[PDB]
């Protein structure tokens, strides 16, 4: 009875594992295809079942990491959004810590995406007229060149300046979306894709 | 690229209908053990799941109104809950509305837990001290000697009764956990719930 109780909760953290993975890959092409109402119902089952996820392997901390990640990008431009108990860090602030803490390469496009989220994360503040936090988010942020270029923009409050066109929000997204394509690539072989896969194959 | 996206949202459809199952059992699971915070939990990953399926087999219609029954089952006591767009409606009157439409036999165990959940929704308002709204409950549910009994119950303003204690909540509970057991059985078979007790038992 005992015994018995214990593997029927060994078997739950098994297939919320996997359930787990199938929800990142599925939230990853949302995200990827732009399907925001998809992103909006899948964020909501991967939260609900992180929250019955008890011990993590470094993998699952992972794939937790790169749903959040996402989920702080797609709200970037909501301002009144808080993720972190201090209610003073903003969403792409929120997004750049994430970014630095995740187990992987730091390679080129490492270090494109997180640039990109540290100009953002001003110039999101400077399109809806808040020259002070832009300031305070800057601050945190910084913690050469790159920053004095920043800092006299903000001093301005240049709002539309050509430099946020150069580094936009939109090229922010297109590089975060070519890292997205490689999640997907290693994720699509996950156990319930693969099976669900063959499925719908096998109907065909 | 069209035919893809077809394919990879059919295969998310299959995998959606395997978690359905699988929390469905999980709910029944906690709803007989009395594990009050995992049901909590699985109940938040049952609906999140339950939003992002659109087209229904009449199967998953019946795991999806054993759920929504055993929800409202637990949250039998607490009359500030609305589960209906009418307000009105108690959460054991809308248990009763669920019992009485899903697709399942009319054994003498169905008519047994029927006819407690109409005694114990009149017996909850009558134990707040609800004396007029237990009489509506009784106007919305009866819809002979039965009623006739209730009704004078409800009119002494009989809290503690004695009949309330031979068809008592603890007696509802019981004959509902019973029923859960044979949801449990023919439920352990499902797709992820196998495959994760396969894993389970391999390394044993
Ligand atoms: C957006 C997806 C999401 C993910 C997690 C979460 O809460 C849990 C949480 O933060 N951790 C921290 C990381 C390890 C798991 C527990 C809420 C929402
Ligand atoms: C408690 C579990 C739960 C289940 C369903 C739900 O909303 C959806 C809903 O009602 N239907 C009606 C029945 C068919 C699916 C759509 C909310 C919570
Ligand atoms: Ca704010
Ligand atoms: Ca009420």
């Amino acid at each position: 009875e005992e015994e018995d109780a214990g593997l029927v909760a060994e078997a739950e953290a098994v297939a919320a594992g996997w359930m787990l993975d199938f929800l990142c890959l599925s939230l990853c092409r949302a995200f990827r295809d732009g399907r925001s109402e998809d992103f909006r119902r899948t964020r909501n089952s991967a939260e609900a079942i992180i929250h019955g996820l008890s011990s993590l392997t470094a993998c699952q901390l992972r794939t937790i990491y790169i749903c959040q990640f996402l989920t702080r990008i797609a709200a970037g431009k909501t301002l009144d959004a808080q993720f972190e108990n201090d209610e003073r860090i903003t969403p792409l602030e929120s997004a750049l810590m994430i970014w630095g803490s995740i187990e992987k390469e730091h390679d080129k496009l490492h270090e494109e995406i997180q640039n990109l989220i540290k100009i953002q994360a001003i110039a999101v503040c400077m399109e809806n007229g808040n020259f002070k936090e832009a300031e305070e988010v800057f601050e945190r942020i910084f913690g050469m060149p790159f920053k004095s270029k920043l800092l006299m923009i903000i001093s301005q409050k240049d709002t539309f300046h050509s430099f946020f066109q150069h580094f936009s929000y939109n090229h922010m997204m297109e590089k975060i979306k070519s890292y997205v394509n490689y999640v997907l690539s290693e994720k699509s072989s996950t156990f319930l894709m693969k099976a669900a896969a063959k499925v719908v194959e096998s109907k065909r």
